[PDB]
């Protein structure tokens, strides 16, 4: 069984993986393939990889020991793409659109 909190935090991931949010959030979800995409340098920039489908083995593993938890993982995703790409990348845009919906979200835990 999911902590109450971390039931809540299974919903919000539910809802990033979902259909409503593809237009931006589909770069994230699955790790990142440094060699498909030809960005030979990203495993030496981004040490701690992170991504949808990592939060959700992790969440489906009952790895995460509270709401922290989780959220520090899905911060990591997004910091990860914030660090690598220059500010005016279009994937910068999407894993801001896609936190938009993810702190907002979040925050409203009651
Ligand atoms: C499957 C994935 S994962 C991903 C990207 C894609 C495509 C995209 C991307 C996604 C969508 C659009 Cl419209 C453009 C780019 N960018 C790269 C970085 C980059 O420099 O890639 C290009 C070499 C520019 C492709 C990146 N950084 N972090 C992540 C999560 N991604």
């Amino acid at each position: 069984k999911l902590s109450e909190h971390l039931r809540y935090c299974d919903s919000i991931l539910r809802e990033m993986l979902s259909k409503k949010h593809a237009a931006y959030a589909w770069p994230f979800y699955k790790p990142v393939d440094a060699e498909a995409l030809e960005l030979h340098d990203y495993h030496d920039i981004i040490k701690h990889p992170m991504d949808l489908s990592t939060v959700k083995r992790k969440m489906d593993g009952r790895e995460y020991p509270d709401a922290q938890g989780f959220a520090a993982d899905v911060r990591l995703m997004f910091s990860n793409c914030y660090k690598y790409n220059p500010p005016d990348h279009e994937v910068v845009a999407m894993a801001r659109k896609l936190q938009d919906v993810f702190e907002m979200r979040f925050a409203k835990m009651p």
